């Protein structure tokens, strides 16, 4: 048998595999920058890698169009030709297949980050929705901010092996909070005073708030900081740039209403037009509005 | 008798209910942040209560558009298969019908926030006009500002009985006012410091100016300015959109008028038009937009 | 005789008064907040008080649009049903005429400031021309960041005699540039380091950069940055709103023409036109843009 | 001989000048500000110097528009009445020239930004296309950042000689890394501690981050940051309003298609259109849409 592509279980399965997209683009960043050195999470990793292998079967049972195409061979041939590879890199366990450093070995796992080219591919089906496409705006802004609080703390994180002297920005951290990083590198803040932190700085910086708490101090943090001010100028004339613009999208009917009132409005009052014929004017102009759109 | 809902009187009415949810919109999570263990804002209270009450009579005896409806049975099967609920839930005397702790029932009046919906139901009389929109713009961006300022005073509260050991944003507000929290839990600085720095800090994180004499240093503080983060980049995007929109809706006939008169004088120097023909063009320009808009 | 509003003198007149009423706007709010307790511009003050005055006998004599108007009655009384009030006021010499604290006279001349009403009324003249209503939109945003930071230094100020017990930002000031304010009331900085860092503080916060060694510290200032931050979102919707609409008015010429031209390029593309056709087509295209604009 | 402007090699020699002009603005400015008191960037100068010459000798042998003109005698004039001369002052070799203080001669150098005209002239090649003109923009934002991270520099290391006694930006560096200035004048920050520190200062300024770890302090540093604060605003209306009015001419495509997919939807909503007949209007509009663009 074969599935076809506008089939409402080829539907629920795409919208499906883009919130274990969403998933692997948190949880995949994540466990590579604050857990290296079952549980709900490494059970729920299983899961859903078994989740984006059965897609690689369901990608080479699933219909195309050239006109449709629908004989198998013509499916698998075109799914080979076409992402296969990318997909199989996506989906071979190297955490279950090596035995070869643990460093090395849970760092490996973010090429289950190529996951989110299923999302790139599929934005036809995405992209049609008002409301479908501000979530999706609004999810890229939050893991981008995700993404580079990760980024800061395996850069804050390799400076106190690397050692810089109590400069960066996890020694300022663990004064602050009263927590402070002994002389024998014991103590220190925990997991989630430093996800915590290094995520409100990356919000703080990409939206431009910079609340001077935590504040780049070593080299490679304030270049890390003018690598997010390039990002966060780009990314607010492009992601804020089309939510303003959706936004207006979804007011177009409110938009284009007000606009042709103000001129039956206008025109009324240009024409002085006397009371009785005024609300025969403008009665009609919004049973006329309110049937077309 | 019954009321016409395009009324002299209705019209005002709406207008003064608008005024009266404003209120309830400031005094009610001040009071219920702040206030926490007759007075003016006592009786003011009562007689605003009064007045939410007399509007639901209002609402039994006003006719509405099915065409008008205007028999009274009609009218109150209508409001009460409609918005009644509602009405009534924000018109309970919860704090005069109870007799059970204090905090419970100082909170509880927070049910009086659903009197904000008889704004967004009546949108259609206040939307109309440019400057009324934009007053409720800046009205909404003044009230988002001072609830989250009620938000953050309750957070920044509630970590000294759970106490942080000095380390949340009330003990600093202390030390950098010279009126310390002596260890105690003695002195401390007025609900006048506190509200306005609560209130300065929401415009400076809303605004985006993060002036860092205030800034989030436990867990729940720093959670609390992602959330205002988000808040404010969606708010800027939307309000501050649709305030430069309505400047700009405002501004469109001198936007039409420049960009008719420059394609004239555009026209009049590419034919190099003499003179007495060249004033006989831009005056005549000049008549006709001023009498037509 | 009488002066034609349109002539090259009342031209010219009119740009002039332009800057002295720019020089109004910045030397009298500055001699009323940082110099109270011939010169250079005590004697400037004298010619263009007296330039002012003669702008109010070039008001008595110059024609005016009811058709023109051309005799000296007809325009004496218009100019006295007009503006002559608000002219003479803006012109009365209280400095000279009085004899009763020196605080108030100097304070007084702050009347002045209706001189801006004398730019307002002629925006006809002005705002014609794009880089000088560019050049209009920031010297209005210099000038309200001037009249903000004579506002912030009487604020810093006064609560010196009201005295705050070292809270306010003047104290701050002296402790960070080493030049304190001793016990006595003796030392603290200049009337330039002063009035620098009202005017660094009042271009932080209204383009809110918010660098956070100047920041407000009692009620009044908080206030004041409540304010403040009211007042630069505002504009930012406004003046920069016109500045890059402005920037995009200049940039007309160039959007058409590229738009034009990607359409054209398009269509060649689509139709894939053989290359002496296609260059005969997009050289006419630049012919027939660069001579018609 | 003589060269088309039109040919392939001109084509590639404009835009490899784009790439030496690029070098020219950012070691030039650098070798002025920190470097003052053979090596690979002294015989790179000495490279790019030379094809500096070689374009003046290829502007004498190149055709240009009066219909082309090709006759070497009706060139060479063309270019002496034209942009010869700031070409040859571009390229005097001042620092091979004079034998007369080393600071002069380092910082006469700078006159090779005039460099900087020969990308001012071509705009007509550079700005045709659309991924070009994007990078032109973010390479604009970065050597602004750039030349004014060298007068912050300059700024702050000439204080130090004219000396503030410990009040400028070095003497807080020097401080907060761990590398204080001795009271001898000895110690203090790097080349590379003072760069990327002056570099995150003017993107901190200009993208309005304002981090507060590094601010200004002294007159000068208040007065350059009231400059880069109206370069910055000025900056962003222009700068950030072109590169997202490009990102919406590249996704102009995108923008049409959903306005006129929305407006086909709403019309087969408004008639109930019956599924068979739906589908052949929806995907008509698709294979419409996706032959002419």
């Amino acid at each position: 048998w074969t599935i076809l592509h506008y089939s409402p279980f080829k539907a629920v399965w795409d919208w499906l595999i883009l919130l274990l997209v969403i998933y692997t683009a948190v949880f995949t960043p994540y466990s590579a920058a604050f857990l290296l050195k079952c549980q709900p999470l490494a059970v729920v990793d299983l899961i859903v890698d078994i989740m984006f292998i059965v897609d690689i079967l369901i990608n080479f049972r699933t219909t195309y169009v050239n006109e449709v195409v629908s004989h198998p061979g013509r499916i698998a041939v075109h799914y080979f030709k076409g992402w296969f590879l990318i997909d199989m890199v996506a989906a071979i366990p190297f955490d279950l297949l090596i035995f070869g450093s643990e460093e090395l070995i849970g760092l490996l796992k973010t090429a289950r980050l190529l996951r989110l080219v299923r999302v790139a591919r599929k934005l036809d089906r995405y992209s049609e929705y008002g409301a479908a496409v501000l979530f999706l705006l609004m999810c890229t802004f939050a893991l981008i901010a995700h993404w580079l609080a990760c980024i800061w703390y395996a850069i804050g994180n390799m400076e106190q092996p690397h050692m810089d002297s109590r400069i960066g920005w996890l020694h300022n951290l663990g004064d602050q909070i009263g927590k402070p990083y002994n002389s024998s590198g014991l103590g220190g803040p925990s997991i989630k005073d430093k996800y915590v932190t290094a995520l409100y700085f990356t919000f703080s910086s990409l939206t431009s708030v910079g609340f001077g708490n935590v504040s780049p101090n070593t080299n490679s943090e304030k270049i890390f900081s003018i690598c997010v001010m390039l990002i966060g100028s780009l990314m607010y004339a492009s992601i804020f740039g089309n939510v303003s613009a959706i936004i207006q999208r979804l007011y177009s009917g409110t938009a284009r209403y007000h606009t042709q009132m103000l001129r039956v409005r206008e025109f009324i009052r240009f024409h002085q037009i006397p009371n009785p014929l005024r609300q025969r004017l403008e009665e009609y102009f919004q049973h006329a509005w309110s049937y077309t759109n």
